[PDB]
């Protein structure tokens, strides 16, 4: 191999920081609700019924898809369904899903409950829920309450029974696998010269390039290398049957490094050659079709499958996501009472942009916090009387910066919008200040919040730098910040401080990031991928921090 201890101490640096930034990668999680029921009443009396509960999914047009179907309990004043139902758990999306409990008519008592019509069952009753709302019960219990449309009867209209609702994250998709490799004898293709050998994980495509999956640290002058673990979870690999590839390659600073050897096994072959503490003879392609069988070999001397500390598990030990809102009010904009401001408040009820970026995030974290006082700030006005502020209360007071709910920070916005001078310049400085200063003082009192901060400007900042002071600073705090840009401004500039799309930050002092907090996008939803990001920072905080 060829590079300096520095090429190499720098490509294994930016490797961990990327595996803190990816996670244990890519367990997709899976929810399993479980049902039983009390009360059970089409009318006023309670007696045997053979109930049966239905589950569909509402989509945004109302919509209702059925997506599950209890068996049907015989005979029964409390039942309690064995049939569970498997739903995956998206974090970036309201999953709305729709509960209805039918009456099984009893010459159906044989029937399968597939082949049951619903029109011909009494149908006791409905409820309505986000799957985020049974997730983040401490008892990961709900009970609702089943309603009918008698007419119109907000007040005394009856009940139907409960339908009892506990939700468990599926053991199997909790499961990362963690892996040490040690290779034997490894021989470079660089001639009279030892290797300096690296692993790549590859998952098959067919009639494609295998996708990396995986990754080991380069190690220097090493012919009998043993690595660091690596974790794969069973969607990187597929199933724990499927065959992945490997490859031992030796490193080259000039960045085109030269294939030692390759296996091709699956991690349930891996998992036998770890008991057996045999290992398996590398490959090189020689004839467009056939290999050759190495002296070198490798070993797996560490195998664990290991249940990972999830985002739902941390929900379920009572940590909260708290949504901060940062509204630039900088004239930038235009006059609110200008049809074409971009702060318009339509008569109509039509969102703008910032209505829109509020809701888009807001209507989703809004579940993952208990008290909902949400901190809202503006930024670039000029309040009455006052000199222009950078972070200014929308609610309008002195002291503090809670609102009550999203419908306060609806509120609180349209207030402030009449109430303040759009001003200048647009700086983005103070409110991430304030909003470490909320962070850290949740940290020192330990509390266990972490805090999402919404960010929307119509333009491009004037203090790029005390930004990313500020920013690094804050890398330590339970702290994310999402930006939305809206309008048609040149956001080119706002790009280096994407998570994904920029670099890691660095401080004016030298100092470096402990991770990615920012994520950038311009709301020409674009936004769902912005929360898709969030849990996996969530959890990066809670590895590292100390
Ligand atoms: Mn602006």
């Amino acid at each position: 191999g060829t590079s300096s201890m520095a090429d190499i101490g720098s490509t294994n640096d930016a490797l961990d920081y990327y595996l803190k930034s990816k996670g244990f990668n890519g367990l997709f999680s899976q929810i399993e609700l479980s049902f039983s029921a009390s009360n059970l009443r089409d009318r006023d009396v309670l007696s045997k019924s053979d109930p049966m509960v239905v589950v569909y999914q509402k989509e945004k047009d109302a919509t209702l898809s059925e997506v599950f179907r209890s068996e049907v309990v015989l005979n029964s004043l409390a039942p309690k369904w064995i049939k569970k139902f498997i739903v995956a758990y998206h974090f970036e999306t309201v999953q709305t899903l729709v509960f209805r409990v039918y009456d099984v008519d009893t010459k159906f008592q044989n029937s399968r409950e597939e082949m049951l019509k619903l029109d011909e069952q009494q149908f006791l009753g409905e409820a309505t829920c986000a799957l985020s709302e049974i997730i983040t019960k401490s008892t990961r219990t709900s009970t609702l309450e089943l309603k009918r449309k008698d007419g119109f009867a907000p007040q005394a209209q009856p009940h139907h029974g409960k339908l009892i609702i506990h939700a468990e994250e599926s053991l199997a998709s909790k499961i990362s696998t963690e892996i040490v490799f040690r290779c034997s004898n490894l021989e470079s293709k660089d001639l009279f010269s030892k290797s300096d050998p690296f692993l790549v994980v590859s998952k098959i495509v067919e009639h494609g390039t295998p996708i990396p999956v995986s990754k080991t640290e380069v190690r220097k002058n090493d012919l009998n290398p043993i690595w660091k673990p690596v974790f794969l979870s069973v969607q990187q690999v597929g199933s724990k049957d499927s065959p992945v590839i490997i490859e031992c390659s030796d490193f080259n600073s000039n960045g085109k490094h030269s294939l030692i050897g390759k296996v091709q096994k699956s991690l349930s072959d891996l998992e036998k050659l770890h008991l057996a503490g045999q290992g398996i003879n590398f490959s090189l392609p020689t004839g467009a079709g056939q290999n050759k069988v190495l002296k070198s070999q490798l070993f797996v001397d560490k195998f664990t499958e290991t249940v990972h500390h999830t985002f739902l598990e941390y929900l379920a030990s009572g940590f909260e996501l708290n949504f901060m809102v940062a509204i630039d009010f900088t004239a930038s904009n235009g006059n609110p009472r200008l049809p074409d401001s971009l702060h318009y408040i339509d008569p109509s009820g039509r969102l703008n942009a910032y209505q829109r970026a509020i809701m888009d995030v807001g209507e989703v974290l809004q579940f993952y916090d208990s008290d909902k006082r949400f901190p809202a700030w503006g930024f670039g006005a000029r309040p009455i009387d006052a000199p222009v502020s950078h972070c200014f209360n929308l609610n309008g007071s002195s002291s503090y910066s809670e609102v009550d709910g999203i419908q306060g920070i609806m509120t609180s916005y349209t207030s402030a919008l009449f109430n303040v001078s759009l001003a200048g310049p647009t700086l983005f400085g103070p409110v991430i200040n304030a909003a470490a200063m909320i962070a850290s003082a949740s940290l020192a009192q330990g509390s266990r919040k972490y805090y999402v901060l919404l960010i929307i400007t119509d333009g491009v900042i004037t203090d790029l730098q005390e930004t990313k002071d500020a920013l690094v600073s804050a890398s330590d705090l339970p702290l994310s910040i999402l930006i939305v840009g809206v309008g048609g401004a040149d956001f080119k500039e706002m790009e280096i401080l994407d998570a994904d799309k920029g670099e890691r930050l660095e401080s004016s002092s030298g100092r470096l990031a402990s991770r990615d907090i920012v994520q950038f996008v311009a709301l020409r939803s674009v936004v769902q991928a912005l929360l898709a990001e969030l849990p996996s920072q969530f959890l990066t905080y809670m590895r590292i921090r100390n």
